[PDB]
């Protein structure tokens, strides 16, 4: 089966456990508490000094994209044909686009850079916006008539967005009706309730 | 006449891998150059998905972001690993690539003079990561993932290449990136490319700074 190593929060594991959950997968959480990180060892053993960690038997998986694409090709989530999967990975791209700007934010400069973001961040959601209206009328996902790791991984960004700033998709109808649609997905709802979840913090120091 | 169009500003930046890689593959391509003034028009960028170049036509589908392009060409022209395990470690080498060239992009663009000697001197712990692939895959004697060609080799190569222009020597503590460097860029085709005025006379960065 699955292991992922991480430290106990959200972050960026958050988008491929909801594919996880969504899917039926099951795997193992191997929680990396702040004194086992800062003895140094596991980090100086992980290929670019970070985490997540991502097992899959013998395969071994660094960085948070990787993982995702790695099981939406595993999974079929990764779009019907070539045009679509590029589709898939320019959304995606996007996504860890505006995740990078949210993250330096969180960590390095909150206080200060919270308000010019929010000013920023509508049109920063406009391009997703954009992308659902030119697919079935927003009706379906983000990309194609299928789920994709792109989804969840959109999902988690608006969903952490929202807390950040209420409101940010009122004036997104396409955008605010895909966050309710999936999130009702019964499995992802169930994980998206659990504690395992809910009781996690979103961040690693306490921002949100 | 050619199905594949490149966007992008007289510069090499994010899309010297992908025109390394089309070259190295006999590709044909067009190359459409946005200057600094048209852009700052602002409805070129107005029209583009996030708001930047490159953009990237292959007949009627229209792609955004480096990356994305890479990985399109990639699947494409069957250099994205010989199967599922392989394909996925090309994507961790590439999203390795990308983490060190956006810290190169931010020193370039926003703090030159002030980072440079912190950047070098963290410079070696950030490229080992790629030795170490070498390393670990037949001793580093042909490609960064496996027995064929990756796009994420020519994302790679590029990252070398631009890196050994801002810190001369940067991979001498490092034999395979070396040898590695030296046999990728004997390549025929992508010899030949990267002499050419196509390539040479254009900057690596917008900015003036390398
Ligand atoms: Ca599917």
């Amino acid at each position: 089966p699955y292991t992922v190593v991480y430290f106990p929060v959200r972050g960026r594991c958050a988008a491929l456990r909801m594919l996880l959950a969504d899917q039926g997968q099951s795997w193992k959480e191997e929680v990396v508490t702040v004194e086992t990180w800062q003895e140094g060892s596991l980090k100086a053993s992980c290929l670019y000094g970070q985490l997540p960690k991502f097992q899959d038997g013998d395969l071994t998986l660094y960085q948070s994209n990787t993982i995702l694409r790695h099981l939406g090709r595993t999974l079929g989530l990764y779009g019907k044909d070539q045009q679509e999967a590029a589709l898939v990975d320019m959304v995606n791209d996007g996504v860890e686009d505006l995740r990078c700007k949210y993250i330096s934010l969180i960590y390095t400069n909150y206080e200060a850079g919270k308000d010019d973001y929010v000013k920023a961040l509508p049109g920063q959601l406009k391009p997703f916006e954009t992308l659902l209206s030119q697919n079935q009328g927003g009706k379906t996902f983000i990309v194609g008539d299928q789920i994709s790791f792109a989804d969840y991984n959109l999902l988690d960004l608006l969903l952490i967005h929202e807390v950040l700033a209420p409101g940010c998709l009122d004036a997104f109808p396409l955008l605010s009706a895909y966050v309710g649609r999936l999130s009702a997905r019964p499995k992802l709802k169930a994980f998206l309730a659990s504690p395992e979840y809910v009781n996690l913090p979103i961040n690693g120091n306490g921002k949100q």
